[PDB]
């Protein structure tokens, strides 16, 4: 694993972290599709690797907060409107973001072969997937992770 703090970290520290780490491809260059990093009772990390196709859906990350770094690539953040017409934005190697638990999102659209680095504090143990229905109704089945 990794040798984190034993609490649960911020919107910011967890920016820090996938920087940070990023910088550091000895704790991640072996496992480059997704790898696990770090799961604890405070914070998760993971490594995806990603295809052109690969396509999170739209989904919250229940009580998580999180934050993601490029390391390789470029991949879409998207953003929900009522409207229908999506907020796209390329988040290109070298960059990151991060987000508080109210958070609702997809990733898609990546370089193949994009990596990126993923840390949710607290533990990302639920996520809601959204789904649409035949009539355009929405639903949110909440999955456990
Ligand atoms: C690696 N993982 C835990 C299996 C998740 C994490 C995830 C990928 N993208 C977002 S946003 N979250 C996933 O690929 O769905
Ligand atoms: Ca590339
Ligand atoms: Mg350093
Ligand atoms: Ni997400």
């Amino acid at each position: 694993e990794l040798d984190l703090p034993e609490r649960n970290l911020d919107r910011r520290e967890l920016r820090d972290l996938v920087n940070e780490l990023a910088a550091h491809p000895e704790r991640w260059a072996e496992h480059v599709h997704y790898a696990s990093l770090h799961r604890d009772a405070y914070v998760d990390v993971w490594l995806l690797c990603w295809r052109a196709e690969d396509d999170t859906g739209w989904h919250d990350h229940d009580i998580s907060s999180g934050a993601v770094r490029v390391v390789a690539g470029a991949l879409k953040e998207c953003n929900p409107r009522i409207g229908g017409e999506h907020l796209e934005t390329v988040v290109s190697e070298g960059e990151s973001f991060s987000f508080g638990p109210d958070h609702i999102h997809r990733l898609t659209g990546a370089v193949h072969g994009s990596v990126s680095i993923h840390a949710y504090s607290p533990p990302l143990w639920r996520l809601g997937q959204y789904s649409i229905d035949d009539s355009g109704v929405m639903r949110r089945v909440s999955v456990s992770y």
